[PDB]
C-alpha cells in the first residue's frame, strides 16, 4: 500500500502495535559475540542491546578492538551510517578514536546528558573553547571551536587532533535537544528541520566516511533519524515514489544493528515524519 493512506488505516484501526510486533518478529538475528565477551562487559551499556559482529565496527588497535557501534549500509539508497550507544566514562577515548579511523564528518546526538533525573551518556565534549579535552588511552586532542544554541537544537564545530601524527580535521556536532523525555514529539517538523541542517552540511555525503550517530542505546531515536533521511532518498531516486515501503526499508537497515525503532509510537512518528518530509521536498 501507499504511506499515507496505510497510515490513516492504522489509525483508524488502532493496530500500531500489532504491526510494530510484525516487524519485531520478522527481523534478522545474527550472532553478537565479540560484545558478550567478559573483558567487554564495562563497554556495553545495556546487555540486551549489541553489535552484530558481521557488521561491528572494529578500532584499529590490537589489544582490544571492540567498540558498541554498527555499520548499517544501504545499497540502493547509497548511504551509509554508524550507529552506536551514548559514550560511557571507560569508552570516550574510543568513541572519538573511532570518529577519526572512520573519516567521519558529523557526529548526530539525539539525547541530553541527563533524562529523567538519570545519566544517559557521558559528558564527551568540551564546553568552553579554553578548556580542551585530552584522551590519554587513544592519544587525541579536543578543542571547541564554536558553537550556535537555536531553539531546537545546537551546532558545535569541533577541532580533532590525532597527537601522534599532529593531523587535525574539523568534525560538526548536530545536537538535537528537545526531544520530550518520554513519548516522541507531537510534530515532526523540528526533527525534520534539523535532519536537513545535518544534510546540508556535507556529513552525510560519500566525499566523507559515514555520519555518527547516536542516543542512549543507539537504536530508537537514532533509528528513526536514519529511517526517515533513507527513506526520502528512495522516494527522489525512484520513478514512483509510493512504491517505498517504509517497513521493508527498517528490516533492511534491522540486518545491521538490532531493535532499531524501540516501539510502536516511534514507528507512528517515523511514517509522520517521512510523509510530511515528502511535501516540503517538492519539491514545494
Ligand atoms: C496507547 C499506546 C498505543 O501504542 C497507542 N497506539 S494505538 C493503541 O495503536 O493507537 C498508537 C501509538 C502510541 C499510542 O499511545 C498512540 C497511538
Ligand atoms: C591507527 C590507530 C592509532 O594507532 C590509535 N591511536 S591514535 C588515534 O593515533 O592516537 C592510539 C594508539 C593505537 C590506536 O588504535 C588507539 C590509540
Amino acid at each position: 500500500m501507499e504511506m499515507e493512506k496505510e497510515f490513516e488505516q492504522i489509525d483508524k484501526s488502532g493496530s500500531w502495535a500489532a504491526i510494530y510486533q510484525d516487524i519485531r518478529h520478522e527481523a534478522s538475528d545474527f550472532p553478537s559475540r565479540v560484545a558478550k565477551l567478559p573483558k567487554n562487559k564495562n563497554r556495553n551499556r545495556y546487555r540486551d542491546v549489541s553489535p552484530f559482529d558481521h557488521s561491528r565496527i572494529k578500532l584499529h588497535q590490537e589489544d582490544n578492538d571492540y567498540i558498541n557501534a554498527s555499520l548499517i549500509k544501504m545499497e540502493e539508497a547509497q548511504r551509509s551510517y554508524i550507529l552506536t550507544q551514548g559514550p560511557l566514562p571507560n569508552t570516550v577515548g574510543h568513541f572519538w578514536e573511532m570518529v577519526w579511523e572512520q573519516k567521519s564528518r558529523g557526529v548526530v546526538m539525539l539525547n541530553r546528558v541527563m533524562e529523567k533525573g538519570s545519566l544517559k551518556c557521558a559528558q564527551y565534549w568540551p564546553q568552553k573553547e579554553e578548556k580542551e579535552m585530552i584522551f590519554e588511552d587513544t592519544n587525541l586532542k579536543l578543542t571547541l571551536i564554536s558553537e550556535d544554541i537555536k531553539s531546537y537544537y545546537t551546532v558545535r564545530q569541533l577541532e580533532l587532533e590525532n597527537l601522534t601524527t599532529q593531523e587535525t580535521r574539523e568534525i560538526l556536532h548536530f545536537h538535537y535537544t528537545t526531544w520530550p523525555d518520554f513519548g516522541v514529539p507531537e510534530s515532526p517538523a523540528s526533527f525534520l528541520n534539523f535532519l536537513f541542517k545535518v544534510r546540508e552540511s556535507g556529513s552525510l555525503s560519500p566525499e566523507h566516511g559515514p555520519v555518527v550517530v547516536h542516543c542512549s542505546a543507539g537504536i530508537g531515536r537514532s533509528g528513526t533519524f536514519c529511517l526517515a533521511d533513507t527513506c526520502l532518498l528512495l522516494m527522489d531516486k525512484r520513478k514512483d515514489p509510493s512504491s517505498v515501503d517504509i517497513k521493508k526499508v527498517l528490516l533492511e537497515m534491522r540486518k545491521f544493528r538490532m531493535g532499531l525503532i524501540q516501539t510502536a509510537d516511534q514507528l507512528r512518528f517515523s511514517y509522520l515524519a517521512v510523509i510530511e518530509g515528502a511535501k516540503f521536498i517538492m519539491g514545494d
